[PDB]
């Protein structure tokens, strides 16, 4: 028993982190096979970030200008290309520690682990979610760019995120491993405001199911609701609308606990309207939305 | 910016996890050099746990009864010994992935990362604290025993915890790597109740300093207090007494922010007395105590 904000074991990704330096800018790169992926803003100075012309800046760079260091050994760059907002640096040596991997573009509400890195060296690992406004609430300092987000399915790492920037509001933005930003963000230091950070309803419900499984049941009530009635309350509280797809996804947790999805919705509706009254659920005084229904089943079943 | 409950990168510890089976009991072991460390209750059945005589149960076991599997390859056991509540299984092969390591016995209030494992395979990593009542609030299912807690200082892993059991109350108990339990717990399925789970005051103050560094400053007030006055409030709220040693430990955070330790204590005193009023600090609606002052400096400085 017990329910924690758990990250995936990071070893497979640690074996892929490298340092990439271009001129006076140093950030992290991801070395998979004979390619090193990193943010294209490695070619920029802090001044260039105000209005960068990446194509023009990149013309002035040659393979020997991209310094890639894996541990304490230098990798030889034999090609470079820009794909969307990432650079792919072809090196002459395949990473011997390349795990089985996929590049996946995640949907908002999905969770992943981030291995925060500086100078190609891992500092820590934490679990987070892609917000509905396409930002992430991470922990990134200057130099963390190129740190990646991933999920693991047994021995296959699905990379979903590469860190690019911090918005003036303190939230984070980045790309998938094809270099396409999540949401409307651009790699330019300009006025970019995030939209409404709504709560991921299906995740809150999954976490309420984890609470029941792990003993916290005080919030269960004698009520039920409908999807339309629940959604009227969800709209009022800036919660994402719950769909029949979400209800279906919560089926296995509903079956395990014997609590119908709409009954759990009615419990959530009362928590929104009445608050917690100074009580906690799974050690939290707010409704947690960074656990997907798949995370709840995975953690509650012990998938390795 | 941003502040997350970050765990240490787990790769160095992943390279040490093995499966240990004795009879019909399977749990995890830690393979360092030519020794595999695991809970001595690997020799027990569920029935034996009610009243085990470990010395007598161990007499009936020989080296060939301890099956140790590292990945998909079997390790040869050439010796076994019981040290306190752990078994040390000497194997004929040194772990080639043995990191630089130390065994450390931590004090209550100190934090560490846990690599939850099942069948010698890592499932996840999370950060937690040794509670003042010597329990941990982890996420452990049956089969997780022998999963370890650790801290990393650059390339040296300091192992501090090995998981042994779940108390009837849902909290966790275990030993250091010398096999001595933290607190008064014993490896017997009996009435063992945890004492008061007080809040780690020095950690809450460190986390308030992290909040100021990372932008959340609403809770800062125009007051100050003394250690004795603060402690009268801390006692009332089941917070650990703050000592001059704690004030000294918070010195660097006080210097960085320009907020005197006793002024931050007065802010904490008002938060205890008035509550949060529906507001949050670093995304939390309660005062977080699982970050030490060293964790705050480490995360806010980007130590790798
Ligand atoms: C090459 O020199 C720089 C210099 C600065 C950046 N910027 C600014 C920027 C850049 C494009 C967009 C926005 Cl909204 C903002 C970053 O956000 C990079 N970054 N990422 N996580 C951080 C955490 C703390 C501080 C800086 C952090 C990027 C490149
Ligand atoms: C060899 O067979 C068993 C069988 C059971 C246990 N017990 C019971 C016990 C044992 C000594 C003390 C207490 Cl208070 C309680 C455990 O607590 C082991 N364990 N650890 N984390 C768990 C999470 C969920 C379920 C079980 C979990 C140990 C050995």
């Amino acid at each position: 028993s017990g329910f924690r904000k758990m990250a995936f074991p990071s070893g497979k990704v640690e074996g892929c982190m490298v340092q990439v330096t271009c001129g006076t800018t140093t950030l992290n790169g991801l070395w998979l096979d004979d390619v090193v992926y990193c943010p294209r803003h490695v070619i920029c100075t802090s001044e260039d970030m105000l209005n960068p012309n990446y194509e023009d800046l990149l013309i002035r760079k040659s393979n020997h200008n991209f310094l890639v260091q894996a541990g304490n050994v230098q990798l030889r760059v034999i090609g470079h290309s820009m794909q969307n907002c990432v650079l792919k640096l072809k090196v002459d040596t395949a990473n011997p520690k390349t795990p089985k991997y996929k590049f996946v573009r995640i949907q908002p509400g999905q969770t992943f682990s981030v291995l925060a890195c500086y100078n190609g060296s891992p500092s820590g690992v934490y679990q987070c979610a892609m917000r509905p406004n396409f930002t992430i609430k991470g922990s990134f300092l200057n130099g963390s760019c190129g740190s990646v987000g991933f999920n693991i399915d047994y021995d296959c790492v699905s990379f979903c995120y590469m860190h690019h920037m911090e918005l003036p509001t303190g939230v984070h933005a980045g790309t998938d491993l094809e270099g396409n930003f999540y949401g409307p963000f651009v790699d330019r230091q300009t006025a970019q405001a995030a939209g409404t950070d709504t709560t991921i309803t299906v995740n809150v419900l999954a976490w309420l199911y984890a609470a029941v499984i792990n003993g916290d049941r005080w919030f269960l009530n004698r009520f039920t609701t409908t999807l339309n009635d629940f959604n009227l309350v969800a709209m009022k509280y800036n919660y994402e609308p719950l769909t029949q797809d979400h209800v279906d996804i919560l089926g296995p947790l509903s079956a395990q606990t014997g609590i119908a999805v709409l009954d759990m919705c009615a419990s959530l509706k009362e928590l929104l309207q009445n608050g917690m009254n100074g009580r906690t659920i799974l050690g939290s005084a707010l409704l947690e939305d960074e656990f997907t229904p798949f995370d709840v089943v995975r953690q509650c079943s012990g998938v390795t």
